[PDB]
């Protein structure tokens, strides 16, 4: 083949096209991926902006963060796609007509699909994070489960001051979350405390969570639970290792984090630490409030084809190919007599996904022979289902049957004359979030005293431009 060059980043890694899925998909479709992010960038958002500024656009631009993605199509750097899926990709076409919800979510609001979404298989699994503590550090410590948050609080002291991993030593880190960077730590800390760090919807109007009273509320808790030890000290710095890493080391009393992976921990963990048990509860009540914000979104970031790409046709084949059943269950589940094998025609997890000899989660499994890596794919529920615990779909099916879950907002989307504006203020206003969000947490400051001047900039940033044009995106 020659060289198709992308662009595609995910939780902190470049795409390696040698990877055994994508070594599959160059021989079943002759594309051979050249990938412009090297092995070295760590933060998809720096390197996406790095690329934008190098010559030509790759061939294909892979990006997590739609509405921007998006602008480089309105601003002509992505090409319109519906002709070509029309005319070339059968696959997609298809599934368009199959999906008319997951149609939408594809097309501009000028009415051009300017790129592919990575899909969720949202109609068959829509929750995402719950709540997880160690009953068997309950156990050992003679209490109660926790229901409300300041019962919470109440136990996670209770880890941190009475040696329950029985070493002597006060090493416990009563509360973790799995993240590698600063609004996914947020996003785990703060929804706690019913809160959230983006956009969400509040009896139809679209809300800034970080400016709302909740979210002062949540950093004033976590301020003091951090300053108690009972929150993860190193929380800002560890990146997605931290979950396998705590709990591993028997350190991690509770999370906030998937409920299928932070469920496969029991098993395995189940001989290295005898007893193990990190088990799900619903979301603890805040005053009457047993609501999570956490849940999927139909589809995460998308992948599209630039203006500079040479040959158009022979890349929407490629954006086909994941769409056909093999090509659909390749991404989902890996390589065929490696990662499953066909049952009945249908494919079913080896041991090396399912009881990997060295502590690592089936999903870390198959992401390591490229797996599940977010570009433009239907990810398929079967492929979940198909390494889940059975308390984890126990878990899936606890969460639903509450309605403790609050649906995301949908992925809103931006005519010409605002998107560059929304897509400016958002990134303005996350960073001053961040920055005070991270510094309030750690002990700096005091937010009672800074949150007014905070608010100020935020507004002066454009956060009543950018409530404007998200009320009427909705
Ligand atoms: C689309 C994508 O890659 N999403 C990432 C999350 O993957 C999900 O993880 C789990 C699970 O952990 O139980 C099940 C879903 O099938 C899978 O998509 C991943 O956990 C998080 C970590 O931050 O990032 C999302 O991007
Ligand atoms: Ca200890």
């Amino acid at each position: 083949p020659k060289e198709t060059t992308i662009f595609a980043m995910h939780l902190g890694k470049a795409l390696d096209p040698n990877l055994p899925v994508f070594v599959k998909a160059e021989k079943d479709t002759n594309i051979k991926l050249v990938n412009v992010a090297s092995q070295n960038q760590t933060d998809q958002i720096q390197a996406y902006n790095l690329m934008l500024t190098e010559g030509k656009l790759p061939d294909i631009v892979s990006y997590e963060l739609s509405a921007d993605l998006e602008n480089l199509g309105i601003e002509g750097g992505l090409i319109p796609l519906e002709d070509l899926i029309n005319q070339h990709a059968p696959n997609l076409k298809k599934f368009f007509e199959e999906n008319p919800r997951y149609k939408k979510d594809a097309v501009a609001v000028d009415g051009h699909i300017y790129m592919i979404p990575n899909y969720y298989d949202y109609f068959n699994i829509k929750v995402s994070q719950g709540y997880f503590i160690r009953q068997d550090w309950l156990e050992k410590l003679g209490l109660k489960e926790p229901r409300t948050v300041d019962e919470l609080y109440t136990t996670l002291k209770a880890f941190r001051e009475k040696d329950p991993n029985g070493n002597g030593k006060k090493d416990e880190v009563p509360f973790f979350v799995r993240a590698n960077n600063v609004r996914k730590v947020l996003t785990s800390l703060v929804d706690l405390f019913k809160a959230s760090p983006i956009w969400y919807e509040e009896n139809g109007m679209v809300k800034y969570g970080p400016a709302q009273k909740e979210f002062k509320h949540a950093i004033k808790e976590l301020s003091k639970w951090y300053k108690e030890g009972l929150i993860d000290e190193e929380i800002f710095t560890r990146g997605l290792e931290s979950r396998d890493y705590l709990l591993s080391n028997n350190l991690g009393g509770a999370t906030d984090d998937w409920i299928a992976s932070t469920s496969s921990y029991n098993r395995n963990l189940a001989d290295k630490i005898p007893g193990f048990n990190l088990k799900l509860v619903l979301p603890y009540e805040l005053n009457g409030n047993a609501k999570t914000r956490h849940a999927r979104t139909t589809y995460l970031g998308g992948w599209g084809i630039s203006k500079d790409a040479k040959d158009p046709v022979s890349l929407i084949k490629y954006f086909d190919y994941w769409y056909s059943v093999e090509g659909r269950r390749l991404w989902n589940f890996g390589i065929e007599g490696s990662e499953y094998t066909l049952v009945d025609g249908k494919p079913v997890f080896t041991d090396k996904v399912l009881k990997n000899p060295d502590g690592k989660t089936p999903l870390a499994v198959l992401r390591e022979v490229g797996a599940q890596y977010r570009l433009g794919a239907f990810q398929d529920a079967q492929y979940e289902l198909g390494w889940a615990s059975e308390s984890a779909k126990a878990g899936y099916k606890y969460y639903m049957d509450n309605d403790v879950v609050l649906d995301e907002l949908p992925i809103l989307k931006y005519t010409k004359e605002k998107s560059k504006e929304f897509v400016s203020i958002d990134t303005a206003m996350r960073a001053v979030v961040e920055e005070k969000a991270q510094q309030w947490i750690l002990g700096s400051g005091d937010i009672d005293k800074e949150w007014d001047a905070y608010i100020k900039r935020l507004e002066n940033l454009g956060l009543s431009k950018a409530e404007q044009i998200q009320n009427e995106a909705f």
